[PDB]
């Protein structure tokens, strides 16, 4: 399949930023197989909220970290193997209850229980390998700009995406 | 190595207690073999502070689980394989900066950062397979009791320790 690169010129900003109704939700999960040699960068950032609701998936010494900001929590952990071996690895993240799963290449790496709760306007925002904030404004701060490529990604439910945008014109690792 | 049974009777209470003088710690690591079948329970838990500076580490699902609750953080986070297939599984948990790193079979599977600062009492006391307070008072509760196996246990540096205690004689998993 068609597979995009996560970074574009500088890696100061999301390739793509993608915007969902809350309320027409109905899966809370999302997919995509990622490669790179890449040891630190953002895969993914959402929020509904950058001020106080968001979360973060990227890559502290090749291996997954989640950052998370939200009204039932704070954290910023690290999981999983190394990804950064140049091969193509399968990556699901999904709410499950009151968690947040992380799979990687078919095997739960972990599980952040009791951080969600019954989430700050009806709109999520998810950016493709950046941040819609400044990186100092991480819990952690790391340095964003991940060199690797992206492809069959599915984020939530098409039916609940509002709209897509995109700074520049999408750039092939083909 | 001799190993112990981390359970005794009805499994509601640590097989043994251990106190250590903070002031003289001087290595903030512990490591350790454990085997079972059982899904769910209390491998150890620790703390300077009942009342606002704990942690445990057990399984749930057959997996490594951590809850953690102090001045700086307030988690319950599952990662790394299922450790209830009846084998001998390595274990190190250990302070590494400012965060806690949890090690299964010689690979990082987690790593809870930002967790730590410059705890309570300069006394922290560690139990084997059983809380010091009861399992309702977890973040999230589960049933402590851990029917396995413990071997080649270090736990801090026995400089450091202040004393042990053991409701009962250590039964032999031999
Ligand atoms: C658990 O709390 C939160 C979680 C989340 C967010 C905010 C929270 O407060 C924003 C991004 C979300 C992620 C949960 C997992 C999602 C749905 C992925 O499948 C795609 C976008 C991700
Ligand atoms: C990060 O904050 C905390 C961490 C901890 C405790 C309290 C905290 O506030 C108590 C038990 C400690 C564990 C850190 C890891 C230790 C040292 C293991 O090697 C043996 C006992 C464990
Ligand atoms: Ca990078
Ligand atoms: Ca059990």
């Amino acid at each position: 399949p068609p597979a995009v690169h996560l970074s574009n010129g500088p890696g100061q900003e999301p390739i793509a930023v993608m915007t969902f109704d809350l309320t027409k939700i109905t899966k809370t999960s999302s997919s995509f197989e990622v490669r790179t040699w890449d040891p630190e960068g953002v895969i993914f950032y959402g929020d509904t909220n950058p001020k106080d609701d968001w979360f973060m998936l990227g890559l502290r010494d090749g291996r997954p970290e989640i950052q998370l900001h939200n009204h039932w929590a704070q954290l910023t952990v690290g999981a999983g193997p190394r990804l950064d071996d140049g091969r193509w690895h399968q990556v699901e993240v999904k709410m499950e209850g009151d968690s947040v799963l992380l799979e990687v290449d078919g095997e739960e790496v972990l599980r952040l229980r009791q951080v969600s709760g019954p989430k700050r306007h009806p709109i999520m925002r998810i950016a493709l390998g950046g941040l819609l904030f400044p990186a100092s404004n991480l819990r952690l701060p790391l340095v964003p700009a991940l060199d690797g490529c992206l492809r069959r990604d599915s984020w939530l439910d098409k039916q609940a995406e509002i709209s897509a945008s995109a700074p520049t014109s999408l750039r092939s690792c083909d």
